[PDB]
Protein backbone atom coordinates (compact mmCIF):
# COMPACT_ATOMS: atom_id res chain seq x y z
CA UNK A 1 0.00 0.00 0.00
CA UNK A 2 0.82 3.39 -0.62
CA UNK A 3 3.66 5.24 1.71
CA UNK A 4 6.92 7.41 1.06
CA UNK A 5 9.52 4.99 0.09
CA UNK A 6 10.78 5.01 -4.05
CA UNK A 7 8.29 1.89 -4.84
CA UNK A 8 4.80 3.11 -3.27
CA UNK A 9 5.85 6.84 -3.03
CA UNK A 10 4.33 10.41 -3.73
CA UNK A 11 5.31 9.13 -8.02
CA UNK A 12 2.92 6.33 -7.43
CA UNK A 13 0.19 7.72 -6.03
CA UNK A 14 -1.70 8.45 -9.08
CA UNK A 15 -2.33 4.78 -10.10
CA UNK A 16 -4.82 4.15 -6.87
CA UNK A 17 -5.46 7.95 -6.79
CA UNK A 18 -6.14 9.78 -9.91
CA UNK A 19 -7.02 13.07 -8.23
CA UNK A 20 -3.30 12.89 -7.35
CA UNK A 21 -2.79 14.84 -11.12
CA UNK A 22 -5.66 17.34 -10.27
CA UNK A 23 -6.24 20.84 -10.21
CA UNK A 24 -6.11 21.82 -6.17
CA UNK A 25 -3.20 19.59 -5.15
CA UNK A 26 -1.32 20.33 -2.05
CA UNK A 27 1.31 20.99 -1.03
CA UNK A 28 2.65 23.84 -3.40
CA UNK A 29 5.11 26.32 -3.23
CA UNK A 30 4.51 29.57 -2.29
CA UNK A 31 6.08 32.10 -4.05
CA UNK A 32 5.96 35.55 -1.78
CA UNK A 33 6.11 37.51 -4.59
CA UNK A 34 3.69 36.42 -6.35
CA UNK A 35 1.01 36.19 -3.46
CA UNK A 36 -1.25 39.55 -3.19
CA UNK A 37 -1.96 41.08 0.51
CA UNK A 38 -5.98 40.42 0.49
CA UNK A 39 -7.92 43.11 2.03
CA UNK A 40 -11.23 41.05 1.94
CA UNK A 41 -9.80 38.76 4.37
CA UNK A 42 -11.10 39.02 8.03
CA UNK A 43 -8.91 38.44 11.30
CA UNK A 44 -7.68 34.77 11.73
CA UNK A 45 -9.59 33.13 14.74
CA UNK A 46 -7.88 30.52 16.71
CA UNK A 47 -9.87 29.35 19.69
CA UNK A 48 -8.41 26.50 21.43
CA UNK A 49 -8.65 27.06 24.94
CA UNK A 50 -11.17 24.24 25.86
CA UNK A 51 -9.19 21.76 23.05
CA UNK A 52 -9.81 18.32 24.45
CA UNK A 53 -7.68 15.62 23.06
CA UNK A 54 -8.12 12.47 23.50
CA UNK A 55 -5.01 9.64 22.04
CA UNK A 56 -2.03 9.54 19.66
CA UNK A 57 -1.42 7.10 16.93
CA UNK A 58 0.96 6.06 14.96
CA UNK A 59 -0.69 5.33 11.70
CA UNK A 60 2.19 3.88 9.93
CA UNK A 61 2.62 7.62 7.91
CA UNK A 62 2.95 9.71 10.72
CA UNK A 63 1.39 10.36 14.32
CA UNK A 64 -1.96 11.69 15.02
CA UNK A 65 -3.12 13.54 18.23
CA UNK A 66 -6.64 13.25 18.44
CA UNK A 67 -9.22 15.63 19.59
CA UNK A 68 -12.90 15.14 20.88
CA UNK A 69 -14.76 16.77 17.97
CA UNK A 70 -18.40 15.93 19.39
CA UNK A 71 -19.00 19.54 20.56
CA UNK A 72 -17.66 22.97 19.76
CA UNK A 73 -14.63 23.42 22.23
CA UNK A 74 -11.70 24.24 19.85
CA UNK A 75 -12.65 26.00 16.59
CA UNK A 76 -11.10 27.61 13.32
CA UNK A 77 -12.75 30.95 12.02
CA UNK A 78 -12.38 33.83 10.04
CA UNK A 79 -9.39 34.30 7.21
CA UNK A 80 -10.76 33.08 4.16
CA UNK A 81 -13.02 30.69 6.09
CA UNK A 82 -16.62 30.90 6.33
CA UNK A 83 -18.10 29.84 9.28
CA UNK A 84 -16.85 27.70 11.98
CA UNK A 85 -14.45 24.76 11.60
CA UNK A 86 -13.66 22.28 14.17
CA UNK A 87 -10.31 20.67 15.14
CA UNK A 88 -10.48 16.89 14.84
CA UNK A 89 -6.35 16.21 15.07
CA UNK A 90 -3.10 17.71 14.73
CA UNK A 91 0.26 15.83 12.64
CA UNK A 92 3.34 16.31 11.50
CA UNK A 93 5.70 15.76 8.11
CA UNK A 94 9.10 16.24 8.64
CA UNK A 95 12.97 14.97 7.38
CA UNK A 96 15.31 12.90 7.57
CA UNK A 97 17.70 15.64 7.89
CA UNK A 98 16.83 19.42 9.28
CA UNK A 99 17.47 20.26 5.42
CA UNK A 100 14.12 19.11 4.31
CA UNK A 101 10.66 17.73 5.53
CA UNK A 102 7.94 20.41 5.26
CA UNK A 103 5.27 19.90 2.64
CA UNK A 104 4.85 23.43 1.47
CA UNK A 105 7.88 25.72 0.84
CA UNK A 106 8.57 29.38 1.00
CA UNK A 107 10.11 30.43 -2.07
CA UNK A 108 11.63 27.06 -2.88
CA UNK A 109 12.73 26.85 0.64
CA UNK A 110 12.66 23.77 2.92
CA UNK A 111 11.54 23.86 6.34
CA UNK A 112 12.33 20.79 8.61
CA UNK A 113 9.15 19.89 9.47
CA UNK A 114 5.50 20.62 9.15
CA UNK A 115 3.18 20.71 11.19
CA UNK A 116 -0.90 20.18 10.57
CA UNK A 117 -4.06 20.76 12.55
CA UNK A 118 -6.52 19.58 11.03
CA UNK A 119 -10.66 20.94 10.95
CA UNK A 120 -14.04 19.97 9.54
CA UNK A 121 -16.27 22.55 8.69
CA UNK A 122 -18.81 22.05 10.97
CA UNK A 123 -22.16 22.79 8.98
CA UNK A 124 -21.71 19.33 7.79
CA UNK A 125 -21.94 17.49 10.57
CA UNK A 126 -19.31 15.43 10.77
CA UNK A 127 -15.49 14.76 8.99
CA UNK A 128 -16.78 11.91 6.27
CA UNK A 129 -19.80 14.10 5.16
CA UNK A 130 -17.06 17.42 5.22
CA UNK A 131 -14.43 15.24 2.97
CA UNK A 132 -16.86 15.06 0.54
CA UNK A 133 -17.43 19.00 -0.22
CA UNK A 134 -14.99 21.48 -2.03
CA UNK A 135 -15.06 23.60 1.65
CA UNK A 136 -15.33 20.74 3.75
CA UNK A 137 -11.53 20.99 5.66
CA UNK A 138 -9.41 24.03 7.06
CA UNK A 139 -5.41 22.94 7.84
CA UNK A 140 -3.52 25.09 9.51
CA UNK A 141 0.26 24.31 8.69
CA UNK A 142 2.66 26.09 10.53
CA UNK A 143 6.29 25.28 9.84
CA UNK A 144 9.06 23.94 12.07
CA UNK A 145 12.76 24.80 12.42
CA UNK A 146 15.66 24.12 14.56
CA UNK A 147 16.86 25.96 16.97
CA UNK A 148 15.49 26.65 20.61
CA UNK A 149 12.98 23.76 22.24
CA UNK A 150 9.60 24.67 21.83
CA UNK A 151 8.44 24.19 25.48
CA UNK A 152 4.67 23.17 24.44
CA UNK A 153 5.80 20.00 22.03
CA UNK A 154 7.74 18.26 24.63
CA UNK A 155 4.75 16.07 25.80
CA UNK A 156 4.09 15.13 22.55
CA UNK A 157 7.89 14.21 22.10
CA UNK A 158 7.95 12.36 25.64
CA UNK A 159 5.18 9.65 24.24
CA UNK A 160 6.30 8.68 20.86
CA UNK A 161 8.56 6.08 22.78
CA UNK A 162 5.25 4.47 23.71
CA UNK A 163 4.21 4.35 19.97
CA UNK A 164 7.42 3.47 17.98
CA UNK A 165 5.54 1.24 15.39
CA UNK A 166 2.25 1.67 13.34
CA UNK A 167 -0.94 0.88 14.68
CA UNK A 168 0.15 1.61 18.41
CA UNK A 169 -1.33 4.41 20.51
CA UNK A 170 -1.29 5.81 23.56
CA UNK A 171 -3.98 7.89 25.64
CA UNK A 172 -3.14 11.54 25.88
CA UNK A 173 -6.11 13.76 27.44
CA UNK A 174 -5.12 17.40 28.87
CA UNK A 175 -2.80 18.05 25.75
CA UNK A 176 -3.18 22.19 24.58
CA UNK A 177 -2.47 22.64 21.16
CA UNK A 178 -2.14 26.50 21.97
CA UNK A 179 1.45 25.39 23.02
CA UNK A 180 2.75 25.13 19.24
CA UNK A 181 1.59 27.85 17.76
CA UNK A 182 3.83 30.90 17.12
CA UNK A 183 3.51 34.56 18.06
CA UNK A 184 2.09 35.80 14.76
CA UNK A 185 -1.27 34.64 12.99
CA UNK A 186 0.39 36.35 9.13
CA UNK A 187 -0.82 33.91 7.06
CA UNK A 188 -1.08 32.77 3.13
CA UNK A 189 -3.92 31.06 1.93
CA UNK A 190 -5.23 28.96 -1.45
CA UNK A 191 -7.87 26.15 -2.09
CA UNK A 192 -6.05 22.68 -1.92
CA UNK A 193 -5.83 19.03 -1.19
CA UNK A 194 -5.49 16.41 1.53
CA UNK A 195 -1.28 15.48 1.01
CA UNK A 196 -1.57 11.90 1.39
CA UNK A 197 -4.02 9.59 -0.04
CA UNK A 198 -7.02 9.90 -0.63
CA UNK A 199 -5.36 13.88 -1.57
CA UNK A 200 -9.13 14.59 -1.68
CA UNK A 201 -9.50 18.52 -2.67
CA UNK A 202 -11.48 19.34 0.23
CA UNK A 203 -9.01 22.10 1.83
CA UNK A 204 -8.75 25.59 2.40
CA UNK A 205 -5.19 25.75 3.25
CA UNK A 206 -3.89 28.66 5.82
CA UNK A 207 -0.02 28.27 6.42
CA UNK A 208 1.60 30.75 8.81
CA UNK A 209 4.30 32.74 7.83
CA UNK A 210 6.01 32.81 11.02
CA UNK A 211 7.58 28.98 12.03
CA UNK A 212 8.24 27.77 15.22
CA UNK A 213 11.65 26.39 16.71
CA UNK A 214 12.42 22.79 18.04
CA UNK A 215 15.24 21.42 19.48
CA UNK A 216 17.27 19.07 17.36
CA UNK A 217 16.82 16.63 20.39
CA UNK A 218 12.79 17.17 19.84
CA UNK A 219 13.01 16.38 15.85
CA UNK A 220 15.75 13.60 16.30
CA UNK A 221 12.87 11.73 18.72
CA UNK A 222 10.71 12.26 15.53
CA UNK A 223 13.01 10.12 13.64
CA UNK A 224 13.09 7.51 16.02
CA UNK A 225 9.48 6.24 14.88
CA UNK A 226 8.46 3.25 12.68
CA UNK A 227 6.66 3.20 9.50
CA UNK A 228 6.48 -0.23 10.26
CA UNK A 229 4.73 -2.61 12.72
CA UNK A 230 5.90 -4.36 16.23
CA UNK A 231 8.08 -7.36 15.15
CA UNK A 232 9.11 -6.12 11.74
CA UNK A 233 12.44 -5.03 10.30
CA UNK A 234 12.92 -1.39 11.40
CA UNK A 235 12.24 1.88 8.62
CA UNK A 236 12.33 4.62 10.37
CA UNK A 237 9.58 7.44 9.97
CA UNK A 238 11.39 9.90 8.69
CA UNK A 239 11.05 11.88 5.08
CA UNK A 240 6.72 11.48 5.28
CA UNK A 241 6.26 14.74 3.18
CA UNK A 242 4.77 15.06 -0.15
CA UNK A 243 6.75 17.55 -2.33
CA UNK A 244 5.17 21.00 -4.44
CA UNK A 245 2.73 20.50 -6.85
CA UNK A 246 1.64 22.51 -9.83
CA UNK A 247 0.00 25.12 -8.63
CA UNK A 248 -2.53 25.65 -12.01
CA UNK A 249 -3.65 28.95 -11.90
CA UNK A 250 -4.48 29.11 -8.02
CA UNK A 251 -3.99 32.38 -6.67
CA UNK A 252 -2.09 32.16 -2.98
CA UNK A 253 -3.79 35.32 -1.37
CA UNK A 254 -1.54 36.99 1.90
CA UNK A 255 -3.35 37.86 5.15
CA UNK A 256 -0.32 40.90 5.72
N1 LIG B 1 -1.76 16.23 5.40
S1 LIG B 1 -3.22 16.79 5.49
O1 LIG B 1 -3.39 17.26 4.15
O2 LIG B 1 -3.22 17.67 6.56
C1 LIG B 1 -4.13 15.39 5.84
C2 LIG B 1 -4.05 14.18 5.13
C3 LIG B 1 -4.88 13.09 5.45
C4 LIG B 1 -5.83 13.21 6.44
N2 LIG B 1 -6.73 12.36 6.96
C5 LIG B 1 -7.39 12.98 7.94
C6 LIG B 1 -8.41 12.45 8.76
C7 LIG B 1 -8.83 13.05 9.89
S2 LIG B 1 -10.04 12.06 10.56
C8 LIG B 1 -9.98 10.86 9.36
N3 LIG B 1 -9.02 11.27 8.49
N4 LIG B 1 -6.89 14.23 8.03
C9 LIG B 1 -5.94 14.40 7.13
C10 LIG B 1 -5.12 15.51 6.82
HG1 LIG C 1 -13.79 17.70 -1.79
ZN1 LIG D 1 -0.43 16.68 6.88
Amino acid sequence: HWGYGKHNGPEHWHKDFPIAKGERQSPVDIDTHTAKYDPSLKPLSVSYDQATSLRILNNGHAFNVEFDDSQDKAVLKGGPLDGTYRLIQFHFHWGSLDGQGSEHTVDKKKYAAELHLVHWNTKYGDFGKAVQQPDGLAVLGIFLKVGSAKPGLQKVVDVLDSIKTKGKSADFTNFDPRGLLPESLDYWTYPGSLTTPPLLECVTWIVLKEPISVSSEQVLKFRKLNFNGEGEPEELMVDNWRPAQPLKNRQIKASF
